[PDB]
């Protein structure tokens, strides 16, 4: 019998999770984007995925894009021919759930007409009021075009007299989704059945958190382990309450080391202490089993380091969880450990005994400040520079 | 250390579940709502309860209607006030998430405006869409109001310009919302985090399907047992697709012993042979640990019975889960086994051995088909009525 695994970040994301999934598709038979869109992206050896999970990269390895996805055909149909040109067998390995709602240009502009007062919003709208288009509906090409037509008669109406937006062309529309059928047609698949297949024939299958039971099909006592990549410092991108950010020296020292710049404005990511509060929360919303703690060598050189382990309200209220309501974090402080820094170099470092001793320990704290073993550890950017106390597929 | 267990129905509703989660309420300490509406009620003794958990009529139980439900603050003050009146303390062990989003009168109308070409889709629309007004915006009556005006200017062009139906004035909504902070202030609060304090304190926590994971916070991996609650026999009470409906003189015989009539409506309910191709997704999608089987009594003198153990669709393919498309379900026939009935009553039997002879191997024969235990067994209306063969919170 294999194992099954859900890997997801446990912060404001950036925490480093791909090339933790890269490294664990080498235990996984089958790997499963259940959630989300195509909003990120990741880099590797070769080419940027945003849809297609890594694993198509290993020649073993099935990929499933389960039904809680939202998928722009034409986003897809360009990363697999992409693929193709560098002559990987995707058709064969890929399968797409019949059940995925599709992205279409009208959801692209309510998401526009709403900016100014990638769709992925307006998609998931249209499936919750039992409207979406979906993959199955390519194959009914009389009921897709009636559909359509239908849905645009209310998308436009909405567009043009509310948002005073461009409406969408349903001629156009029709006419780019002439070949999504044809092309499609041999990946796509009832995949939960597929999947419960796989958990019966004992395969490891890795899900991959871009939830599970509603987005694949996949009951919730059949997750053996949930592993959580958290970055052994804290980012943030928007605005908004940050409580352990640094505005310093430390933080921008911190920005540097760790690259922490916007992939597409450049702009830095706002940067903080490792935060405890905010980890406690996400380890029991997920049932979080080990963590990955990740760019430890970003730490190195630093004379001391701050764990956030409460925080303190307004009113000096001690907190162990951060505030649903946003207003809460109006005058709200961090509680801070403090603890020394290491001089030595960890980078690339894969023995736990090479460590430094207060990296060690700042790790250790970690531990028994959540309750949770750190299971992996990754001290560089190179997919080998990761330490494995445990595997997640054990 | 407690035990947490999720509850639900396996087939198209009607399975008996109320009785039986009122008799494990006696083990539970605590009882969460996660899912849904008001949309179906439960009888039981003194009332019927759509939103208040069952469990409120034990003194020790908390009752937690956590961020998932979509919640009618005017419904759910009505079951509040009715159970006062019968002596019951409910503003003391009743809980309500601040995430909670309103069902409001203009999600009624457009759900009504929909229907001819109970809010509960329109509610979650709002939701998925990042605008829905929630249980906490009533602690806010400058932003309830702002939010509501600018909601209202919406939906009341959707209702009066593409529907051609009534608007929902604003100032008559804003009247009706006034008393509701006060009335709910003392119940609401962050019910994930009461949740795992109740984990933390080794409590036993029923959640009762009317996910679990998004719903109430609460991670996969915390589900300790999922109790499907299976009816010995299928009933449907829509249209469409019933591959085992039985339309003779059996099936009429089963509607009157099973009492299978709408509730509000009196119409019988389609009745069918047990379906455990039905079952089997069920039993993945849920990853159900074992099941409830209910209503064996109303099968008392059946000469056979049958058991749907797969399909054949229209080419003779044969399938082992329903198809996810309603148009495999032309021309598809179900695939059955023959087992013999029993003439001795099993109405209220409470031990495994008072039982037929018969009506074991029928239930032993469910077992083998569906690969899990059957845990619990329903032999009649009354709470007591049950023979608990395995604990869920053991
Ligand atoms: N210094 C350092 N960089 C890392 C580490 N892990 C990942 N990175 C880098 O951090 C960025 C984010 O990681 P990842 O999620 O794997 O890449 P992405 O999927 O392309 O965003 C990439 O530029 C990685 O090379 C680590 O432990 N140390
Ligand atoms: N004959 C029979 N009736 C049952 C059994 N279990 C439940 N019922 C009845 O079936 C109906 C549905 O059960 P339940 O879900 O407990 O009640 P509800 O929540 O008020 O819909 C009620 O009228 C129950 O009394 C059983 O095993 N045998
Ligand atoms: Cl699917
Ligand atoms: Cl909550
Ligand atoms: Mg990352
Ligand atoms: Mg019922």
């Amino acid at each position: 019998m294999g194992k099954n695994v859900v890997v997801l970040g446990t912060q404001w994301g950036d925490e480093g999770k791909g090339k933790i999934v890269d490294l664990l598709t080498q235990d996984a038979q089958v790997v499963v984007r259940y959630q989300g869109g195509h909003n990120a992206g990741h880099t590797l050896k070769i080419t940027v995925l945003r849809l297609i999970p890594s694993g198509m990269l290993r020649p073993n390895v099935t990929c499933y894009i389960a039904n809680g996805v939202v998928l722009s055909p034409q986003a897809l149909l360009s990363e697999i021919k992409e693929l193709e040109g560098n002559g990987i067998n995707v058709r064969e390995r890929l399968r797409i759930s019949l059940a995925c709602p599709l992205i279409l240009p009208y959801h692209i502009a309510l998401d526009k007409a709403r900016e100014t007062h990638r769709g992925i919003g307006p998609a998931y709208e249209d499936k919750v009021a039992r409207r979406a288009l979906r993959v199955g509906d390519l194959f009914h090409r009389d009921r897709f075009a009636n559909k359509l037509t239908e849905l645009l008669d209310y998308h436009n109406f909405v567009l043009t007299q509310y948002f005073k937006q461009p409406a969408v062309d349903l001629e156009s529309l029709l006419g780019e989704s002439l070949q999504w059928a044809e092309e499609l047609r041999p990946m796509v698949c009832d995949v939960s059945a597929c999947l419960h297949e796989h958990r019966k024939q004992g395969e490891n299958i890795l899900f991959e958190g871009a939830s599970v039971i509603n987005g694949a099909g996949f009951g919730p006592r059949y997750i053996d382990y949930v592993l959580g990549i958290t970055k052994a410092y804290t980012t943030r991108v928007g605005g908004g309450p940050f409580p352990t950010e640094l505005l310093d020296d430390v933080g921008k020292r911190i920005a540097e080391r760790g690259q922490e710049f916007g992939a597409v404005t450049g702009r830095p990511r706002r940067c903080g202490w490792f935060d405890a509060v905010l980890l406690k929360r996400s380890i029991e919303l997920n049932s979080i089993s080990g963590l990955c703690v990740t760019k430890l060598d970003v730490l190195d050189g630093l004379e001391v380091l701050r764990i956030a382990v409460a925080y303190k309200d307004r009113d000096g209220n001690i907190l162990s969880r951060p505030p649903l309501a946003a207003d809460d974090f109006n005058d709200l402080l961090p509680v801070y450990e403090e603890l020394p820094g290491w001089q030595e170099s960890t980078a690339d470092v894969t023995v736990m005994s090479d460590l430094p001793a207060n990296a060690r320990a700042y790790l250790k704290r970690i531990e028994e400040i959540l309750g949770i073993p750190i299971d992996m550890l990754s001290t560089g950017p190179e997919r080998d520079s990761t330490i494995t106390l445990r595997g997640p597929f054990l």
